[PDB]
């Protein structure tokens, strides 16, 4: 019932699917299985008003962003991308993404909190969603 803390990754499903709809190559798309065994997720929310820092063991990006107000960002794979964050439920956030150059597949993401204390994360690009969900650390 309040998405700021620190959370780390518990499951992480049909990431490859996903990273395979995004062009990604075999081999990459395996390392990077294996780097989101490592998903640390930081957030501190204030009102509607939220940084996100999504961390690996390698790499790391803050994201910020105020719902219902257009931000930019990047796509799972890289690309560039206008996002706009709007509520669906008291817990629940739904983004839907577009690219700034070029085409591909369509991309979203969401984020929940389950009452059990777990946030959920799902990424979607085209007809493919990928689930991971956190526990608090």
């Amino acid at each position: 019932p309040n998405f700021s803390g620190n959370w780390k990754i518990i499951r992480s499903e049909n990431f490859e699917e996903l990273l395979k709809v995004l062009g990604v190559n075999v081999m990459l798309r395996k390392i990077a299985v294996a780097a989101a065994s490592k998903y640390a997720v930081e957030i501190k929310q204030e009102g509607d008003t939220f940084y996100i820092k999504v961390s690996t063991t390698v790499y790391t990006t803050e994201i910020n962003f105020k719902v219902g107000e257009e931000f930019e960002e990047q796509t799972v794979d890289g690309r560039p991308c206008k996002s706009l964050v709007k509520w669906e439920s008291e817990n629940k956030m739904v983004c839907e993404q577009k690219l700034l150059k070029g085409e591909g597949p369509k991309t979203s993401w969401t984020k929940e909190l389950t009452n059990d204390g777990e946030l959920i994360q799902t990424m979607t690009a085209d007809d493919v969603v990928c689930t991971q969900v956190f526990v608090r650390e």
